[PDB]
């Protein structure tokens, strides 16, 4: 009863740990995207006290609600800052591979963009209980449209919110589908729904809520904090799981203010179970660090090897892009046009906020098409359609310096954008550990154009020509300035695979590190259930988790990996045979 024993151990010491004499039946690696969606359901029932740990700030920024500012978002304090390892298979480089640092996670870096993919994605599964007949149900728990509300394929009560883009007011965007329309036997699709072929022009349905971006922070995590029963850590960047013959987690080792560590540790009650959200580029870092991985990559840097999983950090499957750009003929208008000089708009942000939002509700890319490069069983190609002209072969880096466009701006040349992703690629990268700090980034090589037939390639290559043939389309031919970005000085498959490969990058949804596999599975990470095969009170639940990458982006599957398992956690549904 002093006044520095008052100070100097009671609102000093008790204020650091928030974790200290607790306790916890569900703690939570991240709070990214799956993170809080289990956040929301594992809480909803008043017993079950859980805890999640995000590195980032929570999502305050008016940069992730209004979706347009994705380009403010790119290289900033709001990103993990992520460059891959040297590929030598793509001349140099060092790719830089975007992922949300944040509240809500990557589902607040977003392109928004809401695609399930083809029910064929979901059966070529090692489907145990995973099956394309078993998932659908829990897509369609959470939707809410507005496109349709019976639906088989598709609902509407739950959290998410998916929409038609609330911008459109262009003739750019006819012109695409009148010019593929043309160029060769593409007809309309309405995707996701599986009754459709999923090949096919047309619109993608956007994760915004009447043009403000609708993450999984906003719809999942922010109406429900505030229970007494959910702890939200913000700023805590995760460790290492603390594990144990019988290998049991007990808890996570975790550290606000970083490097200048203090080791807290959070404790798990008598039930479960700690379960790991933090993506598939640090889920399988972190589980490295915990002791869960290929031995002697484990060795390499003396940590204890619990399990042993060869899977862990193997079967990264990332997507990879290219680019088609052009000006039009004097016909200055539109996107970069409308809402851009050289400096920011102006209508623009009274049609945003207020107006029922219009363009700047963004993002670009919103259209386009799943195409069949060369009669695959399911579309190789996605095509997504800007109505604004990129300015790098990179579409990422094109974004980034669309933000660095303001009071130095003459005037953005004012074109259209085809990005050509190969959809189900062929080649697969790998995630590792670059040194035995867990502080240290985790070591990304992507392996981009590294299958063994050249097929994730040639996807791509085809995919240039499709391009071109929509540009000389009788519709898009007169509005174009023709020429090109990649050049018309790019003609030969060789001149356009060293473009390509130049100028290859991210369409951003990278899955499959630590997957999903049944019975025997020599290369799996976790069982039937997302368990994680060595340990008891450990799971991933997450979109390291994907066996094979599906069709489309990949938000709204791991919103639905998380749905299905929230509901496992809690009774409430069952995954194979008992
Ligand atoms: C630029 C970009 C655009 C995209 N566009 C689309 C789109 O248009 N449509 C679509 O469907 N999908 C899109 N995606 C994909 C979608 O956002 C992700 O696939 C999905 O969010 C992955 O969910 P997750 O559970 O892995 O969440 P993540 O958000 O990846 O969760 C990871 C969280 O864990 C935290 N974390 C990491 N390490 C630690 C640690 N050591 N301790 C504590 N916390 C940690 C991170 O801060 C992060 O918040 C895009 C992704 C990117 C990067
Ligand atoms: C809204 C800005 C429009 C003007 C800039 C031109 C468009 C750039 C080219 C399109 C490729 C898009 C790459 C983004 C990748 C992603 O979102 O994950």
């Amino acid at each position: 009863s002093a006044s520095a024993v008052e100070d100097i151990r009671k609102v000093l010491s008790d204020s650091s740990s928030p974790v200290a004499g607790q306790k916890y039946d569900y703690i939570l690696v991240g709070g990214g995207t799956a993170a809080c969606v289990l956040a929301n359901r594992l809480s909803a029932d008043g017993s079950k006290r859980v805890l999640v740990l995000e590195a980032g700030p929570d999502n305050t920024s008016r940069d992730v609600k209004i979706p347009a500012a994705i380009t403010r978002l790119f290289r900033s304090p709001l990103d993990w800052n992520l460059f891959s390892e040297l590929q030598e298979q793509l001349a140099e480089r060092q790719i830089y591979m975007a992922r949300g640092r944040l509240l809500g996670g990557s589902s607040a870096t977003n392109a928004t963009l809401y695609h399930r993919g083809a029910a064929g994605d979901y059966d070529a599964w090692g489907v145990e209980g995973w099956s394309s007949e078993d998932v659908l149900s829990w897509f369609v728990q959470a939707e809410t449209n507005a496109d349709f509300g019976p639906g088989a394929y598709h609902g509407s009560g739950g959290p998410m919110r998916v929409e038609n883009p609330r911008y459109t007011n262009k003739q750019l965007h006819t012109a695409f589908f009148k010019a593929a329309e043309e160029v060769g036997l593409t007809p309309n699709s309405d995707f996701n729904d599986w009754s459709h072929d999923h090949a096919g022009y047309g619109t993608f349905q956007v994760m915004q809520d009447k043009g403000t971006r609708a993450d999984m922070y906003r719809q999942y995590l922010k109406p429900v904090l505030g229970r007494r029963n959910l702890q939200v850590l913000t700023g805590a960047a995760v460790t290492k799981v603390n594990i144990d013959g019988k290998a049991q987690a007990l808890g996570v080792e975790f550290s606000t203010d970083g490097p200048t560590g203090e080791r807290l540790s959070a404790e798990l009650a008598p039930g479960g179970e700690v379960i790991m959200c933090a993506g598939a580029v640090h889920t399988p870092f972190l589980l490295k660090h915990s002791g869960v991985g290929p031995s002697a990559e484990l060795k390499e840097f003396g940590i204890p090897v619990v399990s042993n999983l060869a899977g862990v950090g193997q079967n990264l499957q990332d997507q990879p892009a290219c680019l088609t750009a052009a000006p039009v003929k004097e016909k200055y208008d539109g996107i970069a046009i409308s809402d851009h000089i050289g400096q920011i708009r102006k209508r623009a942000i009274a049609s945003y906020l207020l107006g029922g939002r219009g363009g700047l509700t963004s993002t670009g890319c919103d259209r386009g098409a799943f195409v069949r490069t060369a009669g695959q069983a399911l579309p190789d190609l996605q095509v997504r359609f800007v109505p604004g002209m990129a300015l790098d072969p990179d579409g990422v880096s094109t974004y980034v310096r669309f933000a660095k466009f303001q009071s130095q701006g003459l005037k953005w040349p004012s074109g259209i954008t085809m990005q050509l992703i190969a959809c189900r690629p062929q080649s697969t990268g790998s995630v590792g550990l670059k040194s035995a700090d867990p502080f240290a980034p985790p070591k990304l090589s992507p392996g981009y154009l590294t299958d063994k037939d050249g097929a994730d390639l040639a996807t791509l290559r085809k995919g240039i020509h499709w391009a071109r043939d929509v540009a000389r389309s009788s519709a898009l031919s007169e509005y174009l300035d023709g020429e090109l970005f990649p050049g018309s000085g790019v003609v030969s498959d060789d001149q356009i695979d060293e473009y390509i490969r130049r100028s290859i990058h991210s369409s951003n949804a990278i899955t499959g590190t630590c997957k999903m596999g049944n019975a025997g599975d020599s290369s799996s990470v976790v069982d039937n259930q997302l368990r994680v095969h060595g340990v008891e009170g450990l799971r991933v639940v997450d979109a390291s988790v994907v066996p094979k990458i599906p069709g489309g982006q990949t938000g709204a599957p791991v919103v639905m990996i998380a749905e299905r398992a929230a509901a496992l956690l809690t009774g409430k549904a069952t995954i194979g045979a008992s």
